[PDB]
């Protein structure tokens, strides 16, 4: 039994990590086969960042202006490319730790691993969720870029996010792995503003599923609702809207508890109308929203 | 910016970990050199789980009753000893990815990473404290024990706890490496009850600096108060007494931030009287107490 904030076991993301410098630049890479991928503004100087025009910067490089270390030992760059904001970097040994992998794209609301680096070695590891704004609120310091986020199917290593920058806000934008941002977001040192966030309402269900799975039952009811109720209710405090796909994914749960969705619905409505009391949820004062229904069942009993 | 509960990197715990069979019993264990490591009670049948004599049956065993699997490659087992209430096997192969690595015992409030493992494989990977109590409130299932729990330090792995049991209340139990339980426990399957817990103060205090540090500040005071006023308020919402090694640990974020240990201590006192009145800090509604101070300045900026 227990709850937790899970992280996939990070050793198969620890063997691809790198440190790829261009001149006073040094941010991390990630080293598969022979190609090494990092945030393309490695190339900027901080004057560059405020506006820069990548293919120009680029186009005045050559390989030995990349300098890519694998722990101690220095990779050789054979060639360089540039798709979307990230840098591909070819060099000539091939990554005998190279994981199972895939590159993919991610939906807002789903959750990943984030392996925290700096210059290379990696520091810790968390648990992100893509909030609807597309920003995560991360753990990153100076450094930090071209860290990655990921997820572990069957000792495939599916990559999701690499990290470029934070915002104002302290939050955080990255692109997917072939470079193109999640959300609106440009990789330039100009402040930009995130849309309004809301919360990740299949995620508090699936939330209190697991708790329900805990032994935490305080907070039902023998009421049900309508999903057309529902929803006026989530407008009203900013959670998404449900939809039919969100309540057939959350059908698992639902069997394995005896709680039909709609049923936990009004639970999740009294909650947010009355607030918890003093009282806590899987050791949380508030409504979590970064546990997707597939982590409840990943961690949780059968 | 952000704060987040942060594990360390697994890898070089992935690579020791192994699965032991004796019987029909089955759990993890960790390999270091040539010597597997993992809860003596796997020599227990379900109904010797009730009141166990382990000199007894460790005597009756003989080494090819145990099973040893690393990945798919079965391990031959050439000695086998029991200290306190760990298994010792001897193995013919010295483990290969052994890191550089110490056990150590660790005192309450401190914390580490537990990499859960099932069946020798890693599942997923969090942070725990120990509790003033002697338990830890982790996530596992049937077939975690044996996971342990460990920090890094410059590639060593001080290895801390490894997992013995659940208590009825849903929280865990288990030893340091050389086999000796954390708290009273024993390890045997009767119904055992810890001693109430109490909340580590040294560790809220540590997250309130680095709530200061990320820009959280709402709770700040002019206020002041002296050590023995402060006790005698943390006596009454039963939090540890702050003792001067305490308040000494604490120097670096109070000097990085400029907030005297005793002028932070007045504000938590304002908010174990008040509460937070609907506000959060680092994103939490409730006071949270498994961040050490050393936890507060590995991840927070300089
Ligand atoms: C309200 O309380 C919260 C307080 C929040 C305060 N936060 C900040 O002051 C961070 C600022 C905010 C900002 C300010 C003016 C702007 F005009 C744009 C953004 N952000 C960066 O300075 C950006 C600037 C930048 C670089 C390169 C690119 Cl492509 C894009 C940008 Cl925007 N630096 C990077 O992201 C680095 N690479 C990594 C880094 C460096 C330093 C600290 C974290 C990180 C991380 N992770
Ligand atoms: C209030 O809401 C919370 C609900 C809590 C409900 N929780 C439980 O029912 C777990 C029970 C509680 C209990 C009941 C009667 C007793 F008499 C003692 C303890 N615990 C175990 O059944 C012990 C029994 C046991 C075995 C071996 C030894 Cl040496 C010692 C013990 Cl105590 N099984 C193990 O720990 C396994 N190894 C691993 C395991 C197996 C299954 C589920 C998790 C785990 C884990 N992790």
């Amino acid at each position: 039994s227990g709850f937790r904030k899970m992280a996939f076991p990070s050793g198969k993301v620890e063997g691809c990590m790198v440190q790829v410098t261009c001149g006073t630049t040094t941010l991390n890479g990630l080293w598969l086969d022979d190609v090494v991928y990092c945030p393309r503004h490695v190339i900027c100087t901080s004057e560059d960042m405020l506006n820069p025009n990548y293919e120009d910067l680029l186009i005045r490089k050559s390989n030995h202006n990349f300098l890519v270390q694998a722990g101690n030992v220095q990779l050789r760059v054979i060639g360089h490319s540039m798709q979307n904001c990230v840098l591909k970097l070819k060099v000539d040994t091939a990554n005998p730790k190279t994981p199972k992998y895939k590159f993919v794209r991610i939906q807002p609301g789903q959750t990943f691993s984030v392996l925290a680096c700096y210059n290379g070695s990696p520091s810790g590891v968390y648990q992100c969720a893509m909030r609807p704004n597309f920003t995560i609120k991360g753990s990153f310091l100076n450094g930090s870029c071209g860290s990655v986020g990921f997820n572990i199917d069957y000792d495939c290593v599916s990559f999701c996010y690499m990290h470029h920058m934070e915002l104002p806000t302290g939050v955080h934008a990255g692109t997917d792995l072939e470079g193109n941002f999640y959300g609106p977001f440009v990789d330039r040192q100009t402040a930009q503003a995130a849309g309004t966030d809301t919360t990740i309402t299949v995620n508090v269900l699936a939330w209190l599923y697991a708790a329900v799975i805990n032994g935490d039952r305080w907070f039902l009811n023998r009421f049900t609702t309508t999903l057309n109720d529902f929803n006026l209710v989530a407008m009203k405090y900013n959670y998404e809207p449900l939809t039919q796909d969100h309540v057939d994914i959350l059908g698992p749960l639902s069997a394995q508890t005896g709680i039909a969705v709609l049923d936990m619905c009004a639970s999740l409505k009294e909650l947010l109308q009355n607030g918890m009391n003093g009282r806590t949820i899987l050791g949380s004062a508030l409504l979590e929203d970064e546990f997707t229904p597939f982590d409840v069942v990943r961690q949780c009993s059968g």
